[PDB]
This record gives C-alpha cells, sequence and structure tokens, in this order.
C-alpha cells in the first residue's frame, strides 16, 4: 500500500515529478507524492511513483532524480532511527554515505552534503 514520505526538515513530502525532478511539497493532497516502496533485499528498498511509474534514483553526482528504468542507482537502504524516522542510503554510493534529503526550501539535497544528524536525512512514512 501507498505511503507519503514525510521529511522532518520542513514538513514536506518527497515528490517525484514526471519530468524527473525530485522535490518536496507540503500539499499532501497531490497526485505525485503517493509513493510505493518495495523491499528488494535485507534492508534494501525501492521507492517508486504510484502515478508516473518512475523511480527514485541518485546519479553519480549526488542528485536524486526520477528514473524510468529501475537501475543500479535505485536501491536505497532503509534504516530505522532511534526516534523512529527512517534514513535512506544510496546503495551505489554507500561508501560515501550519500543520503536522500530535502532542504528547507524544497530543493532536494546533494548526496555529497548529507551528514548523519541533519533533519534533512530523516523521512517518516505516512499513509
Ligand atoms: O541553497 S540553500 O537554500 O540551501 O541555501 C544555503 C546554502 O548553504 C548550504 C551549505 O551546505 S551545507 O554545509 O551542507 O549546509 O547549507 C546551509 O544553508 C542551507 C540553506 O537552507 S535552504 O533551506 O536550502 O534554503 C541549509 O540547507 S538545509 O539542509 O537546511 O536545507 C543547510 O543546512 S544543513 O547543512 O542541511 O544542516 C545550511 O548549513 S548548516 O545547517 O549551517 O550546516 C547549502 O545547502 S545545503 O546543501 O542544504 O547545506 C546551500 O547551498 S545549496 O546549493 O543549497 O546546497
Amino acid at each position: 500500500k501507498p505511503k507519503l514520505l514525510y521529511c522532518s526538515n520542513g514538513g514536506y513530502f518527497l515528490r517525484i515529478l514526471p519530468d524527473g525532478t525530485v522535490d518536496g511539497t507540503k500539499d499532501r493532497s497531490d497526485q505525485h507524492i503517493q509513493l510505493q516502496l518495495a523491499a528488494e533485499s535485507i534492508g534494501e528498498v525501492y521507492i517508486k511513483s504510484t502515478e508516473t511509474g518512475q523511480f527514485l534514483a541518485m546519479d553519480t553526482d549526488g542528485l536524486l532524480y526520477g528514473s524510468q528504468t529501475p537501475n543500479e542507482e535505485c536501491l536505497f537502504l532503509e534504516r530505522l532511527e532511534e526516534n523512529h524516522y527512517n534514513t535512506y542510503i544510496s546503495k551505489k554510493h554507500a561508501e560515501k554515505h550519500w543520503f536522500v534529503g530535502l532542504k528547507k526550501n524544497g530543493r532536494s539535497k546533494l548526496g555529497p552534503r548529507t551528514h548523519f544528524g541533519q533533519k534533512a536525512i530523516l523521512f517518516l512514512p505516512l499513509p
């Protein structure tokens, strides 16, 4: 079943738009925020648009984008927190510790600027 991913940062909702831009919006009633993430392995996720069909990917520059094709850059790893919010990692760029993050202006974040402890790094699934 669907889920909205609520970022603690500014109270936005991860949004994959059809062109492939990933940002957050605070208009919970929007078509593109509905997200469906399936576990493809032990603590390994795939978040994907319920509407457009595309995927959450992060290129080798740290920019999260929407991909048509599930490809090596679509597996983020889930990791529950102490406060019960998640934290998704790029699996291709784990080494680096590049996460999924939104800024307080909506602009998605760059993997090479996601540090453990940011309020950006935390997302919390809602129905
Ligand atoms: O463009 S911004 O809007 O982000 O304007 C701020 C630029 O400064 C950064 C520097 O990078 S950082 O060292 O990793 O922080 O971040 C600092 O300011 C932003 C601005 O907020 S805003 O909502 O984007 O307008 C804060 O970003 S955010 O994560 O809060 O959204 C940074 O906070 S934090 O690092 O994430 O905790 C803040 O730095 S700090 O809190 O003092 O450490 C760049 O934003 S950043 O990449 O998100 O950090 C901004 O330039 S950038 O092109 O947006 O990256």
